[PDB]
């Protein structure tokens, strides 16, 4: 909470969504891997509905590129005002917005529906109805009278939980807190850092709870999820850059037992 007060959105984006990690040309990169996971999951047609909430969006939109064409009402969220402002600069196409075109383009490449990236970015901007404050540590993450339609048909969260919890236990409770926003039989698409303990965002150094695949699986189960899919990406040497000590990245497709 206090450590995140020095969090620099532009530095975070630069560290993880600009070359080399942000160079989507090589199919073995972490970016193409994450977009592939999201695309294939939605391509199954099993994850559908009207509303969807993205937990701890930070200043990024890539995690919703394949999702947007499946839900008409999308809520983006984040603990920091600076992030929500950054998200606004892109949704409004204001000056200085981050350029996600490489991710939009590759998402279109992977979905293989012959869509142009401008049409995809346009659908996302159109379907994002609101960017709200959020605290996964509160039993009621989005407050009491939130504008977001609850319960959501689906949830998506990337690099949030493990990046905001001191240990596994806090991680477990955080998952429980956001799981309350999801309707029974709903879907959760969780992406996160494997065995990572810190990552930089400008002047801020954030602590991370190093989690493993089994620990992530057991936690989803303990929260009442049937794990539909759970994949791991080992961070290659070329993408280890000193902005963190991440070892891998996991993707989980879990359905709320209900
Ligand atoms: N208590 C809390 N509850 C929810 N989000 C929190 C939080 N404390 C910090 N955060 C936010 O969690 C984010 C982690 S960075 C993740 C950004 C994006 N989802 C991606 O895929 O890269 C930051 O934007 C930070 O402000
Ligand atoms: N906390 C996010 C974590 O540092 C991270 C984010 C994105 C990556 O590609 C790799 C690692």
């Amino acid at each position: 909470a206090s450590a995140y007060q020095r969090f620099e959105p532009r530095a975070y984006l630069r560290n993880n969504y600009a070359p080399p990690r942000g160079d989507l040309c090589n199919p073995n990169g972490v970016g193409p891997w994450k977009l592939r996971c999201l695309a294939q999951t939605f391509a199954t047609g099993e994850v559908s509905g009207r509303t969807l909430i993205d937990i701890g969006s930070g200043p990024t939109v890539y995690q919703l590129l394949s999702a947007c064409s499946h839900f008409e009402d999308i809520t983006m969220t984040d603990f920091l005002e600076v992030n929500r402002q950054e998200l606004g600069r892109w949704l409004q196409e204001e000056p200085g917005a981050f350029n996600w075109s490489m991710y939009s383009q590759h998402a279109c490449l992977i979905e293989g529906k012959g869509e142009c990236w401008q049409d995809k970015e346009r659908q996302l901007r159109a379907r994002v109805k609101r960017v709200l404050p959020i605290d996964v540590h509160q039993p009621q993450p989005l407050g009491a009278g939130s504008p977001a339609p609850l319960p959501a048909d689906a949830l998506v969260s990337a690099f949030c939980l493990e990046a905001v919890s001191p240990d596994l236990a806090s991680f477990q409770r955080a998952l429980d807190h956001i799981t309350t926003l999801l309707r029974p039989g709903g879907h959760l698409l969780l992406i996160g850092a494997l065995e990572e303990s810190w990552y930089l965002a400008g002047e801020a150094r954030l602590t991370v709870v190093p989690v493993s695949e089994e620990e992530v699986r057991e936690a989803l189960v303990r929260s009442g999820y049937k794990v539909r899919d759970l994949r791991t990406y080992i961070m290659p040497a070329h993408l280890q850059t000193g902005v963190d000590d991440v070892k891998g990245v996991f993707f989980a497709w879990a359905q709320k037992v209900g």
